[PDB]
Formats: C-alpha cells, structure tokens, sequence
C-alpha cells in the first residue's frame, strides 16, 4: 500500500539502491520485480540493510567479498544463496556496483539480483553475469540525477 512504485522501480529487473550516507547503507528503492522475487512489500524493505535476504544456508566467504568490495568502492560479483520473506531458498547470481556524481564521488550502490534454482557455471554463468552488468549500466543511467 505504502510507497507506489517510482517510474524507476517499474523498471523490469529485480535490483535495489542503497544510499551509504544513511546508518547501515539501507535500501532506498526497491523495484517491483525485486518485491517479486523475495516477497516483502516496499514499506517492510526500505530503510533497512539488505543483509535480510541471508539465512542459515548462505555461504558467508561469500557474504565477506560484498562487504569488502563495499567498503573498498568497488564492484564485485558472486553466486550466493538468499531467501525470501516466507523463507524460500534462491540462488542469488549478484553484482553490486557503486555509482559515482560528478565528482567521482560514491552517492550510491546499486545492487542486481539474478534469481535461480541452481549455482551456473559456463554459459548460463556467463550469460547470468553479462545481463546482471548491463542491467547495472541501464539502473546507473536511470539513477545518475536521482
Ligand atoms: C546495493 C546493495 C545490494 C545488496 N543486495 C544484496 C543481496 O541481493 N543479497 C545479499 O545477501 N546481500 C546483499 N547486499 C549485501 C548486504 O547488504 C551487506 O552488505 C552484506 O551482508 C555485508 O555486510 P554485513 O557483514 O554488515 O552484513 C547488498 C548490499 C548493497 C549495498
């Protein structure tokens, strides 16, 4: 009910945006296919960190080279396992990636999720990781003067 859908978060691929300048780099928007996939309504999500989407199966070495490419204002990206709010496992192929002002300066992350029933490799890896980036560049574009 709270918090309609911005034209961006219409968008349709799952991702979010967070913004480092809040305590605990919270999500700031979160489109409706991500609200698909992890089941959460908007107004339950934002705010928060989105470490809420790891559980008991998630592989936290994994885990470890998100916060470090974080910390580092770096991008990175991985396979994870993630769940949903009823506590669903996915596999979760994600790539973050800061987003810089004119300046050069962090303003944001945005954050692209790739769902799945399996960890990829190969083809479906390679495919997985070639639309997740250019779906980043598309969401880096879009937020550029948010
Ligand atoms: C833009 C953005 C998107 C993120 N998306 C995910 C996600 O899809 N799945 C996940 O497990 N963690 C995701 N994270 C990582 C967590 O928010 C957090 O950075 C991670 O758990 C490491 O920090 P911590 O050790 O304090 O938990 C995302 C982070 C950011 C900045």
């Amino acid at each position: 009910g709270e918090f309609l859908a911005t034209t961006l978060e219409r968008i349709e691929k799952n991702f979010v945006i967070t913004d480092p300048r809040l305590p605990d780099n919270p999500i700031i928007f979160a489109s409706d296919s991500f609200l698909q996939l992890t089941e959460y309504s908007r107004e339950e999500i934002l705010g928060r960190n989105c470490r809420f989407l790891q559980g008991p199966e998630t592989d936290r070495a994994t885990v470890r080279k998100i916060r470090d490419a974080i910390d580092n204002q770096t991008e990175v990206t991985v396979q994870l396992i993630n769940y949903t709010k009823s506590g669903k496992k996915f596999w979760n192929l994600f790539h973050l990636q800061p987003m810089r002002d004119q300046k050069g300066d962090v303003q944001y992350f945005i954050g692209v999720q790739l769902d799945g029933t399996e960890h990829v490799r190969d083809a479906a890896e390679r495919e997985g990781v070639m639309l997740i980036k250019k779906t980043a560049e598309n969401i880096d574009e879009a937020a550029k003067e948010l």
